[PDB]
């Protein structure tokens, strides 16, 4: 198989006698295929930055092992060269400490796997607008990726209602550095949707939210280039192309 860096793929496996799916010593969780009782699914994601050239997964069964090889593709992302090199910034301590603390909190959430579906059918887009900055736009130094856009930006004047892309449980609902006023929703199976730069947050941590329910108003909080909605998806432990993920997910789970 082949997979572009920064995208997710739904792996299909036989359910009968399946025991576990491993990359190296890391276990990959599985869930039911909604349409074929004899199959299960797993989400495999490649990181955008510094992905391996090739991946070998192993599905262990009661009396056989199945090897799955995935070649990494560079894709056709937009990219521009940086001419500074030292993307090493020097924030003051108070900002450094806040960034570190919010990173620890987020990583605990994104690795807290919910082994059931909290979603309800297909994902919807969180507002009926258009993309102004696509996922995966990169800045490179000597053909090494220094940074990239980890979600997709929708056009939105300040105060535009933002709706949950699918049902789930709110895990983050506060102002964070970089992300500004942020909402993050657990949809189950390690799938998280992200809504950044809001001007108003209308949900609370722990709230059960339904697909299409208001979660806040768009804004420009934490955003340099003016008002917009930044929409992200994390799945298989990595940020992935959100519109690509939604298309692949909906092809399987569509109502
Ligand atoms: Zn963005």
């Amino acid at each position: 198989m082949e997979l572009i860096k920064g995208q997710a793929l739904f792996l299909e496996l036989d359910k009968k006698d399946f025991l576990s799916l491993k990359n190296n010593d890391k276990n990959i969780p599985t869930f039911a295929h909604p349409k074929n009782q004899e199959k299960i699914l797993a989400i495999f994601s490649l990181p955008y930055k510094n992905p391996p050239q090739n991946t070998k997964l192993i599905a262990f069964y009661k009396d056989k092992k199945e090897e799955i090889f995935i070649k990494t593709l560079e894709g056709n992302y937009k990219s521009e060269k940086l001419q500074v090199e030292n993307k090493k910034i020097f924030p003051p301590k108070t900002i450094q400490e806040r960034i570190a603390k919010e990173l620890k909190e987020a990583n605990a959430i994104y690795s807290s796997y919910t082994p059931k579906a909290l979603f309800n059918g297909a994902f919807n887009i969180p507002l009926n607008s258009f993309i102004t900055s696509d996922f995966g736009k990169a800045r490179t130094f000597n053909e090494k990726v220094a940074s990239y856009h980890s979600g997709t930006d929708f056009r939105a004047a300040t105060g535009t209602p933002i709706y949950a892309a699918n049902s789930g449980v709110v895990k983050i609902a506060k102002d964070r550095y970089f992300a500004g006023n942020s909402v993050v929703i657990d949809h189950g199976f390690g799938i998280y949707s992200q809504y950044y730069h809001l001007s108003k947050i209308d949900v609370k941590v722990g709230q059960k939210i339904k697909k299409g329910e208001l979660i806040g108003l768009s804004g420009a909080s934490g955003r340099v280039s003016g008002p917009a909605l930044h929409f992200g998806i994390l799945a298989g432990g990595k940020q992935v192309d959100p519109l690509d993920f939604v298309s692949k997910f909906n092809a399987i789970f569509q109502l």
